[PDB]
């Protein structure tokens, strides 16, 4: 059973979310497995942001055990910024543990290195989920989005507990269930980043989103570019701490990691800059 | 100074939002003058709802001082659903006191016996306003909403202390700035109720949204229809309380009105049930 740790107030640099295993702390990154039922194609996401809200929290790649915290910039914590007519994430926003987007090898799909990032996911239920929620979730096509020149593919998913979940089977069902979704959603990650100052991102194959089969074939490539990752065989690893507490076999492999990790000190959540309010209206 | 005087917790039946003027509670429909500046035409605009939340919040012309109070659905708290791509409301929405939407007669631009209500008003803004808020807007604009076939007027505003307000002056500036938003707008406020059941909206010349001029001709209007409804001189104010606390040339004013009212006594908000998360594609 997988349940959260919180420390700290949400919106504040302190905050950080494990997710544990029964209790105990496990990383987020490559304790959970990528699978949840393999041959049926259902995944375990982490969920780090939930739908409409703005607080740009990830796992973080430098930390041990992997906790979710709010990214940063320029030493300020980082808020993605709403654009017209979306507000914060219109998806609850995650990625696949046990996955990665090598950025020592040129992607021949995206001809771009990876981001460096846990494979990410676009999680379309119709419930908002919570940082540090792991949810099982089918995939159902994919997106080639480059992210400042980064092959940065976007799963597009949904948890197997939404009442569409047995209707939705592979893309074109999006399209017909969620008209327009995926529109928006190539729409929002090509502007997202403009009110930061940042150019308008691209996408390959002229931003189609590519079918369930595609998608798994990516899916299954970033997770063999994290087993090399987590074997300790990555011609660069770039710092990513890769303890784990449940692969005996990695050379990171550490029990104690897990009872290092301190106890739940949940607050409540900080206030937040009435600036994040503001609505860009932006495009390409 | 206007303040705002929380009973309970949001999101619960219990909950009021009335507003205080200089500490004493006064109707948020009949005590806040419709101009904050009436030589410069900026107007008083109660905040009933913030913008990107679900819960219908409203004057209430029903009880004494017209509290805010969340509408009713069954028994239960009425929520507007979410409808693609929009979360919520997309405007900071609430309505201009002392206005009227006669409900006894036809409108003439709209063919259509008003809503019974203020004037609705969406403002702009970039910041999120609060429930019960009192802030000075300009008038930009205006829409013809025929909502479930009754003249339901959307006036367009912009709160003064936007940094964008020096801007914006008249309802062409809206889509210079915020290219877009009145076709949202149209859109939200044509199918916001179909999750609901009801039949999709409509509004007068196709949904143009007609200039300051123009809005602030129906303002006038739904004004003097509030300056004969509060005087008692309606021929059926619909069992709206008239009850007043600075009106005194008023049937219906009664200082004590304040008093009646009982003391703060704000909670946490109560958590929303997770259906309203739901995302309608219309
Ligand atoms: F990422
Ligand atoms: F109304
Ligand atoms: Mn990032
Ligand atoms: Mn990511
Ligand atoms: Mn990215
Ligand atoms: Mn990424
Ligand atoms: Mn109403
Ligand atoms: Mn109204
Ligand atoms: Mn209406
Ligand atoms: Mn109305
Ligand atoms: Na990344």
């Amino acid at each position: 059973t997988y349940t959260t740790r919180q420390i700290g107030a949400k919106n504040t640099l302190e905050y950080k979310v494990y997710i544990e295993k029964d209790g105990k702390p496990v990383s987020a990154f490559h304790d959970i497995p990528l699978y949840a039922d393999k041959e049926n194609n259902i995944f375990n996401m982490v969920v780090e942001i939930p739908r409409w809200t703005n607080a740009k929290l990830e796992i973080t790649k430098e930390e041990t055990l992997n906790p979710i915290i709010q990214d940063t910039k320029k030493g300020k914590l980082r808020f993605v910024r709403n654009c017209f007519p979306h507000h914060g994430y219109i998806h609850n926003y995650g990625a696949f543990p046990q996955t990665w987007e090598d950025p020592n090898v040129s992607h021949p799909e995206t001809k771009a290195v990876g981001d460096n990032d846990p494979i990410d996911v676009l999680e379309i239920g119709e419930t908002i989920a919570y940082t540090g929620q792991v949810k099982q979730v089918k995939a159902l096509g994919i997106m080639a989005l480059l992210d400042e020149g980064e092959t940065d593919w976007k799963v597009i998913a949904i948890d197997i507990n939404d009442p569409l979940a047995p209707k939705l089977n592979d893309i074109e069902d999006v399209e017909k269930y969620f008209p327009g979704l995926l529109r928006a959603t190539n729409e929002w990650f090509r502007i997202y980043k403009i009110p930061d100052g940042k150019p308008e991102n691209q996408f390959a194959f002229s931003g189609e989103a590519k079918n369930k089969k595609y998608a798994l074939d990516i899916i299954k490539e970033t997770h063999d570019s994290w087993k090399q990752l987590i074997a300790g065989k990555s011609s660069d690893s770039k710092g990513i701490d890769l303890t784990n507490v449940t692969l005996p076999d990695t050379p990171t492999y550490s029990k104690a990691a897990s009872d290092a990790i301190p106890p739940a000190s949940l607050k409540a959540d900080a206030p937040i800059d009435k600036s994040i309010d503001k609505w860009f209206f932006i495009s390409g």
